[PDB]
């Protein structure tokens, strides 16, 4: 019943601008942290940025701060994603994260991934 | 360097018992707290349990508690997910997840996944 609907992927030369989104069912999003991640070709899954229940606080990867936004809408269960500026080295598989306030993980529901390619 | 291989999966009845494993390589295995997720069809990935690196302490998602056993093996780089009681809520792959330190990041990496459907 918990699903996390991920879109805005997509293939753009460096300098573009995407915007992902991840709409959000079986849970109120009021309630809950929620971040981005991502995977890129080869490597481990990084952390982009996090953002708190109510928008009042902004976190963001070295690599990213100044070129991302994060962003939420509760009344829309959507989450968003910013990407100004993309760089080859941001091209990976995005992935929302809800947060959890169980003590097994922080985070207990991921989207199901969007592409980002950013090429030549 | 870190790979991870999920075996097990398969067809099940419903109300049937499967066990499945999950063999690591590339790092300290017993440095690390390990997890199952899973993918039901047509959906994103939903935690499913925790271990700890020695495994002390386990951890369940609600709708597997009780029903689902998480357990390690050290001496040989492997994580095994006992379920039990299987229905078709279950039905979806299955993936090992070798936890992280890092900000942001509680897993790093995962696995290939393997299959397994209840009907």
């Amino acid at each position: 019943e918990v699903q996390l609907l991920e879109s805005g992927g997509g293939l753009v030369q460096p300098g573009g601008s995407l915007r992902l989104s991840c709409a959000a069912s079986g849970f109120t999003f009021r309630g809950y942290s929620m971040a981005w991640v991502r995977q890129a070709p080869g490597k481990g899954l990084e952390w982009v940025s996090t953002i708190s229940p109510i928008g009042t606080y902004t976190y963001y990867a070295d690599s990213v701060k100044g070129r991302f936004t994060i962003s939420r809408d509760n009344s829309k269960n959507t989450l968003y994603l910013q990407m100004n500026s993309l760089r080859a080295e941001d091209t990976a598989v995005y992935y929302c994260a809800k947060g959890s306030y169980s003590r097994g993980t922080p985070f207990d529901y991921w989207g199901q991934g969007t592409l980002v390619t950013v090429s030549s």
